């Protein structure tokens, strides 16, 4: 029904870990820069827990926080309380990025068209995971080696998938 492209933006390890104790288990500033470059201009949709672990809105974008809390407000961020209310807020957007966490990924899982998954070649201790997906009708269209250096001490790859339907 909706008219915007729904895209997932995720970074996960070898066992699909995405978080430990409300934190990225890894420090990869270059990966975060890729996320900034890829999502520039477009709304960011994130769960309340994902937002609070991030701490502040991030400029040049509509930041949309998903919560059941009817009285939740954050300076310079928009609040939505359901998938449909996000779809409302984003009705004239060309593309929106679902940036986590796990519960918010589950929430939009039936709607995802495009998949930006950074795969990190390491097995981290973690408590939150990227959900399993039926990859039937999905095609990998892009893969590139991420920057490994002193500041970014792991091997990782940018993968993109498009749903064929
Ligand atoms: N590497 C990666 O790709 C990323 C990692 N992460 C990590 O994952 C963790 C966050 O994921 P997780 O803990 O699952 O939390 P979420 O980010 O999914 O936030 C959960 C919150 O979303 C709100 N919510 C959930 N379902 C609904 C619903 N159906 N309707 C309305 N609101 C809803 C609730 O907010 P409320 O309680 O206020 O009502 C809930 O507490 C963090 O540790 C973070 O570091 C997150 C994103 C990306
Ligand atoms: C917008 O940048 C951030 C993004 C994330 C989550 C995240 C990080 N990387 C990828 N590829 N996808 C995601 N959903 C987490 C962050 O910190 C906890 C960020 O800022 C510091």
């Amino acid at each position: 029904h909706h008219h915007m492209r729904v895209s997932f933006m995720v970074a996960m390890d070898e066992n699909r870990v995405i978080g430990k104790d409300n934190n990225l288990p890894w420090r990869l500033p270059s990966e975060l820069q890729y996320v900034k470059k890829t999502t520039m201009g477009h709304p960011l949709i994130m769960g309340r827990k994902n937002y609070e672990a991030i701490g502040r809105p991030l400029p040049g974008r509509r930041n949309i926080i998903v919560t059941r809390n009817e009285g939740y407000h954050v300076e310079g961020c928009e609040v939505a309380h359901s998938v449909e209310e996000v779809f409302e807020l984003c009705k004239n957007e060309e593309e929106i990025f679902i940036i986590g966490g796990a519960q918010i990924y589950d929430l939009f899982l039936p709607y995802v068209d495009k998949l930006y998954i950074t795969k990190i070649h390491h097995a981290f201790e973690g408590d939150t995971f990227f959900p399993e997906m039926d990859m039937t009708n999905w095609k990998e269209v892009f893969v590139e080696k991420g920057l490994t250096d002193e500041k970014n001490p792991y091997t990782y790859y940018y993968h993109v998938y498009e749903k064929q339907q």
